[PDB]
């Protein structure tokens, strides 16, 4: 029981192949009670999340919905019983329209629509932390999904930006985090899976997706996203307890390796 | 004669104890023809200009105003000649809202106004390198200001996390600019230069600059920023691209 | 039972105080079964880990000495029975002369004292590795002792190139130890714990730490940095490999 | 004229292929005076260095001959003046022996190599520095030449540990090089240029060093060597007075993106 009898908040659940899937699938497996997020679309959210292990309530959350940041605390306690906090909250939603990344140009990208893959990818880390903070556990994890941006990379574009500016947005969540004696941390984790790219973007995308298979010391298996999911609960577990601000890199060592 | 020909781009010029300005300065001693940008109160950026050591046009550029971008090569081509390209483009525009930067908690900075930040410190980069491409001869260089943020600081929040997202633009650039045979690059700068508490967090950062910078770091002095910027716009770093200069006495070398 | 029926070795026990026996102590109580190395003083070591929660076997390891590196296997197979392989290995033994590092100018340190550093501190990573590596079963972990030195500081000096050595040395081992399903990797810690000078560098740069550090920094509890190596021990990371965890408060990511 | 009445030291030089060779006649042709170096065999070295477009007082240094090191400061200031002294210090000496570096497997190279190779070519960064501070002038540059260490490569093996460790003497030469006002930088190139190596080595090599082309958004000529002869001077300039502890990268911008 690696997370046994901890409270966890899971953002990102979208369908049973999404890594939010997995985590909680894990988290549940390792004796945490979860309490899940939608945007939206929640009779069809709940329908995925009835997959799960165990039952968990299910708590609407748009991130650019002030009311429901404003609500938030209220509504996770009310689930999960006055004088309880929480001791874990995964954040894995990330966004950009496809202006942002895949065919389009780089310059070619509107700034409406990568304000708001930013507020969505980046932005929100805080917004949850600020919301959440006041009803976590001293010893608690915030945890957020990351993708490498220490490097430019084709058709990743701009949300390589917004990964690059969740980076930021972690280091300054952990000073306020650390005020409740609460970790806040990402996970880098490789690519888990270009038709429809067509033909120069899919070999492009194939490519960097491929290499990191060859440059991975152990490998990297893109169609198995439990070695994230562990990661993860490794993190919200109390086994990685000095550790915040952080970026932990679940992608078989491939960032460490040139060829 | 370190720029002798060359054709600049200087935007950022607000007083003349801007780093542009002294950019600017630093270049036209240096033999550079300028272009200067500005937004609005272009009285008073002209009383500024007029203390560089040569004249130089001065062009209309709201960052946010997708007119002003759109038109903003043309007017450039108009102000230095037809038949005559730009060779560099110097970026020094950042802003954060006070919101989000200073005093404000972290937290409660709204999206708005980090957005506004963004948009102006780190994607006004890729706008300005998407208007001006076009118009730069190879070998030509865009630089653009940072202010190292690899690590959280106090009080510098939102606009941390916009330098954050500048760097990784910068790096998208260089792809872009590549095409053309122009260069792209950041100079992380040290400190250049209320209430108690920021008063004094401030003070100890910059403080702390000099301590552990191995050369020193003097905050009142802006030209080797300038030089290094002069430096990144000559033939001199022909193969550095996508990269990030700093100008910071050493200081981000040194723990203490 | 986080470590429950693996087998590991932990070198660099010295006293009660070495992270190596937190190390130790926190894998016996998470159900681990370890063999110790040492050099010399086994009498002196072996009260020692008399103090640990279970018995383990303690043998003989110089890790300059190639007899010792060349038979290490061979008698660690002995110690943990024919037909078990460790799932674990710890090396937790950094040395530097007082010469390379301390009071000494970094200037003074002559190279046949940094060589000796370098020796027993990073390249004795890759040689037990080479050792070992045969005798890991897949799934296995090796975790080497790091104190992060991206950045250079006052009285560390050599210690500091030689842990720099250090993480380079990790990624290549990596990249060999993949080979067996095996993983690298090393823990970077906060200080844990003469003369004026010295000893007021070593106090500032201490208290920096638990300034600088989100959630703090106890420099008399190992603790945090012994359950962290064991998080690497385990199979909850199982995608880390040729890298470093921060197990310093966060302090690293933070400027002031 | 970038270094204009300069004085600098420039060691490394072997053929007239070495970049410490395109460094001297870069900076001879930009007005410096300089003083070159040659462990051994200097009647072969000076028949190289014949070859620059001005003449230079040629003089023995084996960084390991610690007799060597301990006059060099003397026979520098008899070669150029006394009460003159130097403005810049290139290194450009890095060794390793075959069996850290090349087809020997990683785990093969023993200790003595390993570090004969650091002591050449890290260690030595700092020899010079002490040597040479004592007559170098403020506002005065110490250049030593790396290739980027900060992820594994095939090959490069323990040459690529001992560029880690001259990254970090680096850092702790320019603290000391602070008190004279000198700077002390490195310059990361790509590749300048496997038959010998066999075939797989061979293949593994040649497919990492064109990578470098492929990645950088200018380009990367192995072929030339000018732009990392330029870049070196740049920093003996004074126009990056400010870069100190620092490492520059003149490798087309190939280590800023991931393909």
């Amino acid at each position: 029981g690696l997370l046994d009898g901890k409270r966890i908040l899971v953002s990102g659940i979208i369908t049973d192949s999404s890594i939010a899937f997995h985590i909680a699938r894990v988290a549940q497996e390792q004796g945490a009670q979860l309490v899940l997020t939608g945007f939206d679309r929640l009779r069809l959210i709940q329908r995925i999340t009835d997959r799960l292990p165990a039952k968990a309530p299910l708590l609407e959350l748009d991130v650019q919905n002030e009311e429901h940041l404003a609500s938030l605390a209220g509504r996770v306690t009310e689930a999960i019983g006055a004088g309880n906090k929480l001791d874990g909250v995964v954040h894995s939603i990330g966004f950009m329209p496809q202006t942002g990344m895949g065919i389009n140009p780089f310059f070619d990208a509107p700034y409406a629509d990568v304000s708001k893959g930013i507020h969505i990818s980046a932005y929100s880390y805080a917004s949850m932390a600020k919301a959440l903070l006041p009803i976590m556990n001293p010893g608690g994890s915030i945890v957020g999904m990351d993708f490498d941006p220490s490097r430019a990379m084709p058709a990743y574009n701009w949300m390589t930006v917004a990964k690059s500016a969740l980076e930021s947005v972690n280091r300054f969540v952990a000073r306020e985090a650390g005020k409740y004696g609460v970790r806040s941390n990402l996970v880098a984790a490789g690519p888990i899976r270009g038709g429809a790219l067509g033909e120069e973007a899919g070999a492009q995308i194939q490519l960097l997706e491929e290499g990191w298979d060859q440059r991975a010391p152990i490998g990297w298996n893109m169609k198995d996203a439990t070695p994230v999911a562990k990661t993860v609960c490794a993190l919200l577990s109390d086994w990685l307890p000095a550790t915040t601000g952080d970026i932990i890199y679940a992608d078989g060592g491939a960032h460490t390796q040139l060829l």
